């Protein structure tokens, strides 16, 4: 999928950050207990471990990481 703007409305399936590290799911609490999740941001498309922009950060989609000593990181979504 592609992103346009900040990718507020991005609903692709990228699952690794721009460093290629594997996301964590939005519905897991390991390795990280998330502040953003499907519970809380029901309208945010927080599916699977996919990159999303819940907070509309000018830096584009990110996800929680399966690196325990690294809480999140941004994903590299090509523009739209
Ligand atoms: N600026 C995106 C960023 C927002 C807070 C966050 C957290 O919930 O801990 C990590 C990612």
């Amino acid at each position: 999928e592609c992103k346009t703007g900040n990718g507020k409305n991005y609903r692709g399936t990228m699952s690794k950050t721009k460093n290629g590290i594997t996301c964590q799911k939005w519905s897991s609490t390991s390795p990280h207990r998330p502040r953003f999740s499907p519970a809380t941001h029901p309208s945010e498309g927080l599916e699977e471990n996919y990159c999303r922009n819940p907070d509309n950060d000018p830096q584009g989609p990110w996800c929680y990481t399966t690196d325990p000593e690294k809480r999140y990181d941004y994903c590299d979504i090509l523009e739209c």
